[PDB]
Formats: C-alpha cells, sequence, structure tokens
C-alpha cells in the first residue's frame, strides 16, 4: 500500500567510490537488473568527493558485477553500466546537491514525471550520514514526490551515541522514508523464519515454554581480525554481530504473530518482544579472546601489530538471555558468537522437552536446527520405531535441504533483496527507531561493564578451536541436554 518505484526512478548512491559501494551496492543493483527486477528507465547516479568520470565509476565496479550465466548476459553488463553516471561534490556544502538537483530534475522532465521517485543509498559511515541527510533535506527534498534514504548499521556504539544520531536524524527524515539496514534481514533463510514457524502447526504448537528446553543462535567464523585488530579493539564481537545480526534473528524466533499484514505489524512485534527481555545478567556470560593456534601456525589476537598488548577485547562471547512473557518465561536463551574458530557457520538450534516418565520417554529430545549459512537447510531430530520385528526406538535426522528447490529459483543476495524491498516501500526487513533504542538499552549495560575498569579479562582460546573452555558446560547450564 506504499508506492512502488518502477519507471524513471533515480537512485543516487552516496559514497560511490568506496568499497561498500563498488563491491556490494552496485553489484546488487546489477543483479536486480540482470534478473529483470530493475526497470531500464532507472537513473543510477554515483556521488562522492573525488573527481572521477562516468568511465571511472563504470570501470571501477565492473570487476564486481556477477555474471552467473558466464559470458552470456554480457549485454546486460554493458546495458547496466550505461544507466550509471557520476557526479562529484562535497558532502559538506550545498553546491553539490544543487548540481545534483539539476541533473535529476533534467531527467525527471525529459521523462514526463509528475511524482519524483528518488532513492538515496548512503554508503557512508554515520559521521557523514547526518551531514548528507541535512543537505538532502535542505536542498533536494520535494513535498510533491516521494524520497527514501537507505542507511546501514552501525547506528551508534552504545545507547547514548545511538540516541544522539537519531535525535539529529528524526527532524530530517521520518520512519516512513528511512530504511535502516541490518543485512541479515535480507538473507533467504532469515526471511523464511516467520512463515516456517507461524505457518506450520507442527512447529507453532510446540513453540513455547511448555515444549522448548533451549534456544541457541550460533555464529562461527574461522578467520580472525589479523590486519584490523586495532580497529576491532574498540568494537568487540558483541557489538560486531550480536547486538545487531544475532539479536535480529532471535527476535524473529521469539516474537508473537503479527496481527495485520502491515509491515509495521512485523516491526511492532519485534519491538514488543525486545521490551520483554530481562536485563542481561553480567555473570551469565562466557568471554574469550583468541590466542595462538596449537599448530603454532596462527597468531594470537595480540600478535597483531595494531593491537596493544594489554587488550581485553572480546573475540568470542556466549550470553544468556531471558524473556519475561507468557510464551518464553524460564526458557534459557543463549547467543554465542566467535571469530577464529574451526568453521564458518550461522545456525539456530532449538531443543524440545521430553516427558519425564512413561513409555515413550526413554528417547532423546527432539531438536530443530536451521542453518542460515553456508548450506541453507533445516534438520529435525526425530524418533521412530525400528522397522520390522524389533521394537526399539531409533533416532532419525530429517533433511530439508533447500538446495533441492534453489537450483530452480533465483536466490538474491542480501543487498539485492533489501534494495528491492526499499524500491517497493516495504519496511519489513529494516530496523525501526524504537527497535534500535530498545536493543541498545539491552546491551549497553553489558558493554559498559565489560569495557569499564572492572571489566573481566577474556579467557584465551587457540585460533581454530571448536569452542573456548567452559562453553559446553555453559550450554548444559542453559537447558541443553547433550546426547549420543
Ligand atoms: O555473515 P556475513 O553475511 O558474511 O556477515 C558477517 C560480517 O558481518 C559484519 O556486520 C561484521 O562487522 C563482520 O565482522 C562479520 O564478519
Amino acid at each position: 500500500m506504499a508506492t512502488q518505484f518502477d519507471e524513471n526512478t533515480v537512485i543516487t548512491i552516496f559514497g560511490a567510490s568506496g568499497d561498500l559501494s563498488k563491491k556490494k551496492t552496485f553489484p546488487a543493483l546489477f543483479g536486480l537488473y540482470r534478473e529483470g527486477y530493475l526497470n531500464p528507465t532507472t537513473k543510477i547516479i554515483g556521488y562522492a568527493r573525488s573527481k572521477l568520470s562516468n568511465e571511472d565509476l563504470r570501470e571501477k565496479v565492473k570487476p564486481f558485477l556477477k555474471k552467473p550465466n558466464g559470458a552470456k548476459d554480457d549485454a546486460k553488463v554493458n546495458e547496466f553500466l550505461s544507466m550509471v553516471s557520476y557526479h562529484a561534490g562535497p558532502y559538506d556544502s550545498d553546491e553539490g546537491y544543487l548540481e545534483l538537483k539539476k541533473i535529476i530534475e533534467e531527467f525527471e522532465a525529459e521523462k514526463k514525471v509528475d511524482e519524483p521517485h528518488r532513492l538515496f543509498y548512503l554508503a557512508l559511515p554515520p559521521s557523514i550520514f547526518i551531514d548528507v541527510c541535512s543537505k538532502l533535506k535542505e536542498n533536494l527534498y520535494t513535498e510533491s514526490g516521494i524520497q527514501r534514504v537507505i542507511v546501514e548499521k552501525p547506528f551508534g556504539h552504545d545507547l547514548q551515541s545511538a540516541t544522539e544520531l537519531q535525535e539529529k536524524l528524526a527532524p530530517l527524515f521520518s520512519e516512513d522514508e528511512l530504511f535502516r539496514i541490518d543485512h541479515y534481514l535480507g538473507k533467504e533463510m532469515v526471511k523464511n523464519l516467520l512463515l516456517m514457524r507461524f505457518g506450520n502447526t507442527f512447529l507453532n504448537a510446540a513453540w513455547n515454554k511448555e515444549n522448548i528446553q533451549s534456544v541457541q543462535v550460533v555464529f562461527k567464523e574461522p578467520f580472525g581480525t589479523e590486519g584490523r585488530g586495532g580497529y576491532f579493539d574498540s568494537i568487540g564481537i558483541i557489538r560486531d554481530v550480536m547486538q545487531n545480526h544475532l539479536l535480529q534473528v532471535l527476535t524473529l524466533l521469539t516474537m508473537e504473530r503479527p496481527v495485520s499484514f502491515d509491515p509495521e505489524s512485523v516491526r511492532d512485534e519485534k519491538v514488543k518482544v525486545l521490551k520483554a527481555f530481562s536485563p542481561i545478567d553480567h555473570d551469565d556470560i562466557l568471554i574469550g579472546q583468541y590466542g595462538r593456534s596449537v599448530d603454532g601456525s596462527k597468531p594470537s589476537y595480540l600478535d597483531d601489530e595494531t593491537v596493544k598488548e594489554d587488550s581485553k577485547c572480546v573475540t568470542f562471547a556466549a550470553i544468556g538471555f531471558k524473556i519475561a512473557n507468557e510464551r518464553w518465561d524460564g526458557v534459557p536463551i543463549v547467543m554465542r558468537a566467535g571469530k577464529a574458530l574451526n568453521e564458518g557457520k550461522v545456525e539456530i538450534r532449538i531443543q524440545f522437552r521430553r516427558v519425564a516418565s512413561g513409555m515413550f520417554t526413554d528417547i532423546p529430545n527432539n531438536e530443530l536446527v536451521i542453518r542460515i549459512q553456508p548450506n541453507e537447510a533445516i534438520y529435525l531430530k526425530c524418533n521412530a520405531k525400528t522397522p520390522g520385528l524389533a521394537n526399539e526406538n531409533q533416532t532419525t535426522e530429517l533433511d530439508l535441504t533447500y538446495s533441492e528447490r534453489y537450483k530452480n529459483y533465483w536466490i538474491p543476495e542480501a543487498y539485492e533483496s533489501l534494495i528491492r524491498d526499499a524500491l517497493l516501500g516495504d519496511h519489513s526487513n529494516f530496523v525501526r527507531d524504537d527497535e534500535l533504542d530498545v536493543s541498545w538499552k539491552l546491551f549497553t549495560p553489558l558493554l559498559n561493564y565489560l569495557e569499564g575498569p572492572d571489566g573481566p579479562q577474556p579467557k584465551i582460546y587457540p585460533y581454530g578451536c571448536r569452542s573456548p573452555d567452559g562453553l559446553v558446560e555453559f550450554l548444559a547450564d542453559h537447558g541443553y541436554t547433550f546426547s549420543k
């Protein structure tokens, strides 16, 4: 019921010369075009301070456009580049925006446009958002068209900084025009979660404290922070992926059902469950920093020449959560994220309860695993009678590998899906301001405690190991029952 952007839409990518723009934003715009979801009358404008030409931009991004049909669809590559142009100018001053206002109004007149449709993708750090947002609002805002601006996380590093950014942003652009990106919300398997649970009685009837023993959201990466240790030092793993990506996923797994079809009904339920989270217990935590591999082949986090040697930076964290409402009361929830472990994986693991006594209880807990990445899949640990004369249980792993169906369909990348959604005006996969506020109210006390003077020292774990010491115990302390 929001207006869709199709013909004669102008997409301006601010920060167009940067890494994010050339490796992600423009490649995503192309993928949408290559598969027929970007209208050919779309004007794509890259804006940045440097003084490059239309040729420079096109040749800068060309190495990153994806050709899944190989040398085929090469006309599409050149087709797309021909829709892309460049304008140089400062973010700090009105002359660039007035010059841009002229390029755009020229195009919106050469095509008979009664209602300008303008998307501004801000591929910039927040310290430059507010300037550009001011300038767009002072110079390039039409009360007789519709404009939408995309910004990407982070929006702050704690409650105070996030509040300050939003205080400056709110008088410039409303929630309806703002599209705040957490790119996990564009991943195919993350987008399936709501319909998977709410659309299937076989899961929804069990999705409650009466049947769930343990909820886990799991993030593992096999590499470390080498080279960028000094930057990561003020971030840490909790800020990097847990406060945003992992919290988003958990929110989709625990919210109640949206009662209407408005995208804001999705967002209302996410905010609602966020407010029911109890405060984080600062003791119910497992904090780790990666040391040298047992190998000797891999450096410690501190071996990084850009990291001070007394650094308490957390590169692995497991955190317990509790949600105080009727569905979740007393269910222990764990989010755990680490760099420099043994594999790359993002995964949801839900363990169901067993009855304590009776005939079909000498049997392992049912379990549901949803792999978000790498190999999108759903697995169910099930129980069944042994076929034939035998009257014993055997546990069966049911495979719902999505590779079956995906070799048939076009599965967009996160940014492709997300830009599409913005063009269609659908806020379902974007962060709202109260969502941001509550998520920072939840994590800031933990972050203040860890980074203050009494901040605990992370336990060291070797690069490449499965789990820091204490993890398996931590999980069993949070309702996970291990089995054969
Ligand atoms: O899992 P994805 O889609 O590759 O995203 C993971 C990355 O997400 C970013 O937000 C983090 O800052 C990175 O540290 C992390 O590696």
